[PDB]
């Protein structure tokens, strides 16, 4: 069913749209969340192996998504290898750190061999222009459609130096709100100019952040 | 052929057809005016309604939302009833201590053995009911059936607290069949004047049957 962020299709109503979106309102391990209290722990290191690839940018009406038709771009964590399937954006951010909403947030969606999803999240602070995002921003479809990127894109450039992260379990922030998703939110933020965030919104048609959900029985580790 | 006005009013139903004789001779007729009750430990209601493809119908006596497919159920005491349809009455048919409400909704269920169960929701005059808007928008003004294209979840029409009044009754329209389980929710929902009047206009008149004596029945709450 059609769903959105405004009108009668807003996040508060996703569960009433179709029986398949039921977990959006009944789930107890939903995303995004407001990270306030955390438990300090010895978290395992992240091994990222991204390479210049043949990707295609897409405007699906909900976000601007960069699709990877093939494998080869991976993330290894605690012995398990996850393959990057796609990455997209949210303006403003969905997850919050101590009540702070960020200008933008990127979600790098991965899937392991058993099809278990893992999302790596990057938060952006308001500031200097990001040239690393220009290659995608300049070809950004202003309307619903896909555009093949002529030059190979290297997602490695979109990741910080230090890969320390916050770890918790959650779900997809969009319908059907499937749970069983591991979330790794990077502690080191990147940046964007207020104008970059603005062009995004204009292309999508509205802010596309889902409101924060209750942590419930969950503990966030840092 | 029956109605609420003209020569075929509720008070005459039993006289207009041998098939409608129970409307005048029944001792366990609905609706009723709930005044005196017996406090008892009633079983909790388990409602399992979901977004479904339904059709809206103006049959000349009410505005009805039909469910051709199964999947929407109500469970009480291990028994499971499947929602067949829900309709409305303006003003309400049942009363609580002499009080008639602006509107009343009837959710008609049937179990494996075709035993009818009616869940009733009463509405007070208040703010605009936005959860009824979708149905109200496509509401056929003339006798006819229209298939609501977007899915409708009847759970949005029910309050969080499901306490209810329990008594046995009948259908409130001919042939006034008895053996009907009635569960009237204690918590009220709301509608505005416009919505109520809009309903009367499409149906063509007030469609509430006058209250019937309880006789040997007792209402439990
Ligand atoms: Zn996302
Ligand atoms: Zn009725």
């Amino acid at each position: 069913t059609h769903w959105g962020y405004t009108g009668h299709d807003s996040p508060e109503s996703w569960g009433n749209l179709s029986e398949e979106f039921r977990l959006c309102s009944t789930g107890k391990n939903q995303s995004p969340v407001n990270i306030t209290e955390t438990v300090s722990g010895k978290l395992p290191a992240i091994k990222v192996n991204y390479k210049p690839s043949m990707v295609d940018v897409e405007n699906n009406g909900h976000t601007i998504q960069v699709n990877y038709p093939e494998g080869g771009n991976t993330l290894t964590v605690n012995g398990r290898t996850y393959t990057l399937k796609q990455f997209h954006f949210h303006v403003p951010s969905e997850n919050q750190i101590k009540g702070r909403t960020f200008p933008m947030e990127a979600h790098f969606v991965h899937l392991d061999e058993n099809k278990q999803p893992l999302v790596l999240a990057v938060l952006y602070e308001a500031g200097k222009t990001n040239g690393r995002l220009s290659s995608i921003w300049n070809v950004m479809p202003m309307t619903a459609g896909k555009v093949k990127l002529n030059q190979p894109f290297d997602a490695s450039t979109l990741l910080p130096k230090r890969l320390k992260y916050y770890r918790f379990a959650g779900s997809l922030t969009t319908p059907p709100c499937t749970e069983g998703v591991s979330w790794l939110v990077l502690k080191t933020y990147d940046h964007i100019d207020q104008a970059q965030a603005e062009k995004f919104t204009r292309a999508v048609g509205s802010e596309n952040n889902r409101p924060v959900q209750p942590l419930n029985a969950r503990v966030v580790i840092e």
